[PDB]
């Protein structure tokens, strides 16, 4: 099936970021100030997103992220059936992305804090594969994070890919996301290696879950688990009315 | 109208810009000496001038600049009336581009100098917004850096979107400028995030007159306010008459 | 001969990211936390990938890798007459490139631990040239390390020079493998400058043998040099079967 | 004339890299420790390159380097006759661009050592616009690297402007020489900004001869100042003959 093929290119551009991403995160939570710190982790991720674009561009389009599929299907550009093949997709690839991590770092994982994982606190693991909350990262104050930074980056991705536009080359569309993803973490949020992707966060949270860390994946911080999936969702809403209030609308 | 049309690009533009640019400087100054330095902060400004170009560039150009649009009507490129209207939506963005970052920081903008907003000292926030004169950065000091970076700044725009020339591809206009911008703040300044833009410094710092701040913000430094004004509008006055003496006036 | 031709470009490619890659490692571990660490190691192996393809890509291709040939090979797109003398070729000028570093920091290097030359230890100067086991660097922890980061190399790869998708242009492709690069060191391997590349670590090594190091680049670490040399030729092989069974297959 | 059009290009283009690498060194330098390292200086110093070329590749092709421009008359790609007038419109333009630099950083510089100029030591200005020998920079060591990197320098380019090869697209040749020039400050040379320009060395040098640092900018190191000239000039012969017996025989 042509729609089966496009799923499986989803399924392993979000394993290429997940697995790069979150490699980098692990490098500097379990080697604490020695391997870098904030600028190198938002390179990463940034050029984990450019990497999975062009590996995954030719077949699928490269969305890489349930909030772009969301955008891209609320304006009618592709049919309402693939919003949940994608989005299972994209999960599916974090969710390995995020086992193949946890290989590389098994041991030093595990000895994190004894012979114990630890969700969160000073010897907490679990951050490395998803978000928690953080001194400045409460409910309010991260779903407004979320929100404002999924609707950048769904506005900077609708002026690239826009037929009403000149055709833009290979390379454009993925060098053009990975330097949104990168200038976000840099200046929204206080703390967040990348906050923009629902998918980038349920998989490998959901694989914590399951890896040793327990259910407190979910009920840590007051339930925040379901602020990095809403938020983004709401957010690619108000950057489609943002583009086409201002770019989009007169195109025609 | 048409001329509205590129007058909506140009205010977009100008608010990806200062959102990012403005947000980067807040994660420096209110986390002092944690989330990075001088670097992240030149980065983040290079990196938001290209992805503002891209956004806005194919509708109006994406001068995104008051002094590159007076630069452009100088050289009879564009209408005198199009100076105007192109400030004016400049200008607004960033101031929006400025609320927006104050939203994301509300609290952590708050609680830098317990429940007040202090302009300038150690405890001063306003300088996330605009540019404030430092020790290496008096009336005659800061003049000199504007007025060379601008005119730095308008010769390499000017060489990139030369008709004479062969016709540029999209994207390299984009990474060109926000080459520029990254190593005049590198280079220029002994502390400057961005100085090269009018609208970027008048209109954040419109904004932190009406948030809070107080009117402090214009009559601060001896009246240092009109000084990123007035001083790009001549850099790129000699901005021009560098280029075309150089290589303009020898391309007939 | 055309295949002697293209056996010179491949020595060429491969001695510019030896002598730029161990250049810069020579910086940081002689000048002990001086002019630099990890990111600015693996920024210069990033960049020499990019500028050893660009040199040498019209002629033979640009492999520069022996797992990257193993799998061109494999998937049947080039001979296997191509594989003993593109190993060769890589292998040498590896070799050449850590003389050309050998004689840069001849005085630096010798004086590194008084008047002698160590392989392993706190005065060490073998570990410029080549990989030595760290504490998480152990053969089980390495073996994983470079099969999964040669696996990700060789899907990017595969996946910009595909003949079923659209003709990349030049320099796409020398940008896309230094980009991997990068972020393979970046995220894989809790210590690793470069550990995809089984010619650049079995030639400076062999170099080092014959420089004065001695006979114990081999036999340190319980014979530890074998490990980055079939690890990759492994990872390459796993990185074939999961570009064809998510892409490749479906582009009939 | 057609030939005076073409050195007025190659005059701006040398101010350009000049004034925007000596203004990162004057950065780091004047501001001990505080505004960024080496890494800060070498990406300055390539992004200038890449900056400089764009603006005057059009016209004069952009050599921007008296050691290119004698690869290239060596080859007889370019006739004898421009030789003498690109390095004395090159050598013109980075005295100039020294000149600003220091109205720049006129107070900062007055200020380091008190009210006078100091050529070399702790408080040493004049390191800022021209290499002078450090404690592992002496003749021969500095010789060896000089020699070296602009080898690797007049290669990289040989290889992009080949006319034997595909026609490179614009933007192309001038992102790669940046390439080189990065890497080759973090990889060669114990501590080098820039040491394979002749030019960019010369230029300045004689500007801090009038500017008031004294003769002593010449008779310090023991005559130093002629080797950043001369081994340049020998390199880019070895870099000639090594991409010849490599690549370019073999391309009739």
């Amino acid at each position: 099936y042509r729609l089966l093929r496009q799923a499986l290119a989803e399924c392993l551009g979000t394993l290429i970021l997940v697995m790069f991403g979150c490699g980098s995160v692990a490098q500097v939570v379990l080697s604490r100030g020695t391997h870098g710190g904030f600028l190198t982790i938002n390179l990463a991720f940034g050029f984990a997103v450019t990497l999975a674009i062009l590996v995954a561009g030719q077949v699928s389009g490269a969305h890489l992220n349930p909030a772009v599929t969301f955008a891209m299907c609320f304006l009618a550009r592709e049919p309402w059936i693939k919003l949940p093949i994608y989005t299972l997709a994209q999960t599916l690839g974090a969710f390995l992305g995020a086992g193949i991590v946890f290989g590389l770092y098994y041991d030093a994982i595990w000895a994190f804090a004894g012979n114990e994982l630890v969700v969160s606190g000073p010897n907490g693991t679990a951050g490395i594969f998803a978000t928690y909350p953080s001194g400045h990262l409460d409910m309010v104050n991260g779903f407004f994070d979320q929100f404002i930074g999924t609707a950048a980056l769904i506005v900077c991705v609708l002026a690239i890919v826009d037929p009403y536009n000149n055709p833009v080359p290979r390379g454009l569309e993925a060098f053009t996301v990975g330097l949104v993803v990168l200038v976000i973490g840099t200046s929204m949020g206080f703390n967040s290696g990348t906050a923009v992707n629902p998918a980038r966060d349920f998989g490998p949270r959901l694989f914590t879950a399951l890896a040793g860390w327990g259910s407190e994946v979910f009920t840590t911080g007051q339930n925040w688990w379901w602020v990095p999936i809403v938020s983004p969702l709401l957010g690619s809403i108000g950057g489609v009315f943002v583009y086409q209030l201002m770019i989009g609308c007169h195109l025609e």
